[PDB]
């Protein structure tokens, strides 16, 4: 059977502070797991992530079929075709077992100018009504900007471990324009489980979600203490241990463009698991015309043979291209 792969808990604390040397020593850690299996657990992030879980579970176990309609992205409601990214992603019983909620920048309201612009990749929030979730759209949109802060501090934590000034990828991480997204996606229990639900693995793991590299700077991601993530290694796939307290870290593909695969993007996928639980991961993006130019933190010179990509042509390519996969 499968082994378990090295996931080291680093607490992240320091890069909150003004301690200059105790930061260098979280981001050689950073370094370590980036250049290994590619998954940290971030710890002393500071985040109630028991309050987190609470509050999406009382949304996921109240929400109706009606208002799922009533919410849902335009792959299920041809009367939505401005809700791309945002908004409910229903299960189909018997086949599909996963629902998700995803919301973007709060800041991206009707008067935004990307959003008057119809820029693809921006668009407007939709939330259920108030009096039917009381609390919801704001605490949502709070926990956006907390999971947002402890994001800025870890990237302080990559530019300092690939020998950058850290603000190197904050700079490009902002309130107003991050193209980054929060989803609440619901694993279900069910009796029986629809085969149809259950994917197959090459290797013959039942699965809920195939290979991928995520479609992201950064992956900040908070599970259920159900084990379930497996990651490719040179010694095939290991086991990700579940940590309820922590949250999993792991670079996307954009990181991997930036430093010539120095830190690569980890393959991962989801094993199927007959329990209830959540998924809740914020992914890092930056804004739509941010452009990084690549490096290489192994070459002498730092010079890499890879084009500068904006973010917003890598995301844009990205989110089509894993719907396809
Ligand atoms: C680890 C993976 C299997 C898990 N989260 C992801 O990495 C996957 C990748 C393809 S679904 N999730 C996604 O990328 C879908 C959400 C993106 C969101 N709609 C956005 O556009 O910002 C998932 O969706 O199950
Ligand atoms: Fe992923």
């Amino acid at each position: 059977s499968v082994s378990k792969a090295n996931v080291p808990k680093i607490d992240v604390s320091p890069l909150f502070g003004d301690d200059q040397a105790a930061k260098m020593r979280v981001a050689q850690q950073i370094d370590a797991a980036s250049r290994d299996t590619g998954f940290f657990y971030a710890v002393n992030h500071g985040i109630n992530v028991q309050r987190l879980s609470q509050k999406t579970k009382e949304f996921h176990m109240s929400i109706t079929p009606e208002e799922k309609w009533d919410l849902a992205i335009r792959a299920y409601n041809k009367e939505h075709q401005d809700q791309v990214r945002a908004g409910y992603y229903l299960s189909i019983p018997g086949k599909k077992a996963v629902e998700s909620f995803c919301y973007l920048n709060p800041n991206f309201t009707p008067d935004h100018p990307r959003i008057q612009a119809k820029t693809p990749t921006h668009e407007v929030n939709v939330w259920p009504d108030e009096t039917k979730h009381p609390g919801f759209q704001d605490f949502a949109e709070q926990y956006y900007w907390d999971v947002f802060g402890l994001s800025s501090a870890l990237l302080k934590g990559y530019a300092l471990a690939l020998g950058k000034e850290e603000n190197f990828f904050a700079r490009h991480f902002k309130p107003d324009d991050t193209l980054a997204s929060v989803v609440l996606i619901r694993y279900p229990y069910l009796d029986p489980y629809p085969e149809a639900a259950i994917k197959t693995a090459a290797d013959g793991t039942k699965l809920s979600f195939e290979w991928h590299e995520d479609v992201s700077l950064i992956t900040v991601l908070y599970q259920s203490n159900v084990q379930n993530l497996q990651v490719e290694t040179a010694a095939g796939y290991q086991d990700i241990e579940a940590d309820d307290t922590g949250y999993l870290i792991n670079c996307g593909s954009y990181m991997a463009h930036l430093t010539n695969n120095y830190y690569k993007a980890p393959i991962h996928r989801v094993k199927w698991v007959n329990a209830e639980r959540q998924s809740l991961p914020f992914f890092v993006n930056l804004g739509y015309d941010s452009v990084i130019d690549p490096f290489d933190p192994r070459e002498p010179n730092g010079k890499s043979d890879r084009e500068p990509l904006s973010y917003g042509d890598y995301l844009q390519n990205g989110l089509v291209s894993l719907i396809n996969k």
